[PDB]
């Protein structure tokens, strides 16, 4: 099991144009388009991302590459990131995986604000901050991606992922 096997599972894959549950514009693997309501819009980002003439619609070779190119950044985010990049560091590489799911999903932003659950995570507290985590707008809005992650964080093995 890896990250892509665990982003592949978490996020899908589709072809067309779709809302995310926060009603936003994706495509392929969890490929964020545009946080604004233009289908018009989302297809310009499309195209452009693509570089070709979309309509809204893209091949697996192009999911994969815009996937490719997506977990890449998720990683330098993480790397770059001042309050990310020292618990990154102290996991393992299990846990790591885990980071870099919440980063690719929602946003080292995003992440980096779970201020609480970081420290908890970087002093190995992982009851605590599966807790912790579970404290979270997050969990709320996508509970079964969000335990399983949680999980990860929790056991620092991939049973949440066994058998699916
Ligand atoms: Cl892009
Ligand atoms: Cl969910």
């Amino acid at each position: 099991m890896n990250i892509f096997e665990m982003l592949r599972i978490d996020e899908g894959l589709r072809l067309k144009i779709y809302k995310d549950t926060e009603g936003y514009y994706e495509i392929g693997i969890g490929h964020l388009l545009t946080k604004s309501p233009s289908l018009n819009a989302a297809k310009s980002e499309l195209d452009k991302a693509i570089g070709r003439n979309t309509n809204g619609v893209i091949t697996k070779d192009e999911a994969e590459k815009l996937f490719n190119q997506d977990v890449d950044a998720a990683v330098r985010g993480i790397l770059r990131n001042a309050k990310l990049k020292p618990v990154y560091d102290s996991l393992d590489a299990v846990r790591r995986a885990a980071l870099i799911n919440m980063v690719f999903q929602m946003g080292e932003t995003g992440v980096a604000g779970f201020t609480n659950s970081l420290r908890m995570l970087q002093q190995k507290r992982w009851d605590e901050a599966a807790v912790n985590l579970a404290k979270s707008r997050w969990y709320n809005q996508t509970p079964n991606r969000a335990k399983r992650v949680i999980t990860t964080f929790r056991t620092g093995t991939w049973d949440a992922y066994k058998n699916l």
